[PDB]
């Protein structure tokens, strides 16, 4: 049966890593953040029981989870026009929504930025989902190409999915504003399209609830949307798989008719889903004491991210690149792109052991005081 | 785009629960096993970052559940034949295997036991995979028809999946004999079948080596099958998600080859397995002081379920049932068919507060000293 399966389409460790995918505090660790350590002793010493959760989850993740997309008060919640479904992790949000959409609407291609994360396609795909891609980066004023982007999205049928990076776009960092948002949004309404959020990064561009203005403006002129989000990076919980699939209809009935399917699409991948990380998340959002250490630790990573953007810039000039990179301070989130090509990338890590992704993207948190320095007398050797 | 979606197709909590899907011990909780509790306080002051585990989980949880699986010094870890990725659950390692199998294979069809898990069918469906019963259950012996079994999967063409349970049949707790096991593995290499082990329950038989004898025989006579392997039961871990999905070629280049694939498969699922039960699981096996202690609380949980096999069927003879229902003591695992019809187990719930699954399904486990005698009336009153 298998004799003939073809193969599915390192280095580093045989030097700076800016090819990681995770934060990286200023020593160059990704630690357990203290406020999940605290939350993990309070579980330890309280929980009497490993029973399954429901195939939606914990309760309290989903109403807090709702909460920071939709802010308290929203009229969303007020009106019961949300589900949740805990998930392993943001990509498990993803495909829940896939499986969802390929098994009970209409969905046949889903609109994806060029470029986007490289997984994307890859879960749509597994679902049955064709992707399209839309116009997003202009490459010359290191900015988003809005005009090109809304002429792409133009070929996008109505019934057709597009999905929208809720903040930190992965791998540009640029952002619409919440002018752009607000045409966006529009634009969805009047086209027919269903949103799809993808929202793995919400805190780390200005802050929590600026960060889901895009998000919530779409929520105001939409009956229907999706969110799929990750807190991987924004309580560092990566390995405990904590995410979550919002589903948002015109009214309770419907939401809840149609998250019945929801439900059927987890029950039949992978039944429920895994308690610790989400637990962990809960018992933070909905303790008044966890949520400030967290909230802070969050806002520490956000500012370090910001500090590095600057230092970079500042470093490259001062070590003769001539050239200029102040794009870099206005981008967000962990991840830019330096405008480098994928030969210049080949050379930064063969001839000085500097090691970014082929299309340039570099992560600022892989940076720090100590490895600026080197970092930027490297990029500057192959410009 | 939801407005039209079908809903997909609690009495309890508003008395005794049979149809309880986990082990209760003789208190009727269901607590965290002490080596878990172990096991996660060792975690807790150890681990200093949650960065992702690789596609296929922790290393040394692979490791540990191949030998659980085929026997330390087994031939086909020698010779590199097996990988294993972690995942989240035995229903995620299914939803693996199913995806695997549905985009890398020519498999169309799986076969399952009539009676099996309802959530097979739901599993294999999803994946695109059409899945057809063979005969099983002797309803009159209350015992396995072995000839109706081979009868049935003589319609499976070569190259479709056969499902079975490693031990602890659910629902029927009625298992292959040795010889049994040894007729299909023979018989199912003749035939040119896939054989597809779902083990969900090693060590709830006899034990964890003569639960994986069928295992073992069928691994002995195939070059390739795969092992849906779940530690929620085992370890009493059920809401971390924690299994194992198994795939077995004839060597170590073409295992490598179709496992590159399985990766793929799990990617564009969930990205990477959850890390806290699989690492409690690893701690475990790891260690020699705290697999002690764990294989002793399975020993308990198996000896539990034996004592109250053998009370119920003393008991209901004391209540005057007047009927043999020694085929309970024979069975292996928390379910049996008590025999009653979807009727009496209706009965059952409405006149007397006790609850089974319509299949006349009992959990075994949900019985104890104190609620015997009550439930045993209750059920010769349905008779
Ligand atoms: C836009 C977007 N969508 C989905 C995901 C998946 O997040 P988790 O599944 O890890 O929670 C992520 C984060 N996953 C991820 C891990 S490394 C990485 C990268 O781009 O390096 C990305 C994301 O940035
Ligand atoms: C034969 C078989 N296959 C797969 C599974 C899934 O196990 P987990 O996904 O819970 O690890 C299980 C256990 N899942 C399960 C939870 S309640 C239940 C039941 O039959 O009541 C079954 C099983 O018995």
């Amino acid at each position: 049966m298998f004799e003939n399966i073809t193969a599915a389409p390192d280095l580093f460790r045989a030097k700076i890593n800016l090819g990681i995918g995770v934060y990286k505090d200023e020593t160059g660790k990704t630690p357990v953040l203290t406020s999940v350590k605290k939350a993990e002793q309070y579980l330890l010493e309280n929980e009497t029981t490993k029973n399954y959760l429901g195939i939606d989850g914990i309760p309290e993740f989903g109403r807090c989870t709702q909460e920071l997309l939709f802010g308290k008060g929203s009229a969303l919640i007020n009106d019961k026009r949300a589900r949740t479904a805990q998930t392993p992790g943001g990509t498990g949000a993803l495909r829940v929504a896939a499986d969802f959409l390929a098994k009970n609407t209409s969905v046949k291609r889903v609109w994806v930025s060029n470029p986007s994360w490289p997984n994307h396609k890859s879960v749509f795909n597994s679902a049955g989902l064709e992707v399209r891609e839309y116009a997003y980066y202009d490459a010359e004023n290191h900015t988003l190409d809005f005009d090109a982007l809304i002429n792409s999205l133009n070929e996008a049928q109505a019934g057709d999915v597009v999905l929208f990076h809720g903040c930190c776009h992965n791998p540009t960092g640029i952002d619409p504003t919440l002018e752009q948002w607000q045409t966006l949004a529009q634009l969805s309404v009047e086209k027919g399209w269903l949103p799809l959020f993808d929202f793995a990064y919400q805190g780390f561009a200005r802050g929590l609830e600026e960060d889901a203005e895009g998000l919530r403006a779409f929520a105001a002129m939409h009956k229907e949307l999706i969110v799929a989000s990750s807190y991987s990076k924004n309580f560092g919980l990566y390995n405990e798989r904590v995410g979550a699939c919002t589903l948002v209809a015109a009214d309770s009935e419907t939401v809840d008719r149609a998250f019945s399917q929801m439900k059927a699409a987890i029950r039949a991948n992978y039944s429920n889903p895994p308690a610790h990380g989400a637990s962990v998340v809960a018992t933070i959002l909905s303790n008044d004491a966890l949520r400030a250490i967290w909230e802070q630790e969050l806002t520490d990573m956000r500012q370090r991210i910001q500090r590095m953007r600057q230092l970079f810039v500042n470093t490259l000039q001062e070590k003769g690149a001539n050239r200029d990179f102040s794009f870099i301070i206005k981008q967000n989130g962990m991840f830019s792109f330096s405008g480098l090509t994928k030969e210049q990338v080949l050379r930064l890590r063969e001839e000085f052991g500097v090691y970014a992704v082929a299309s340039g993207r570099v992560n600022v948190a892989g940076m720090t005081p100590d490895n600026m320095a080197p970092l930027c007398e490297a990029i500057v050797a192959v410009l």
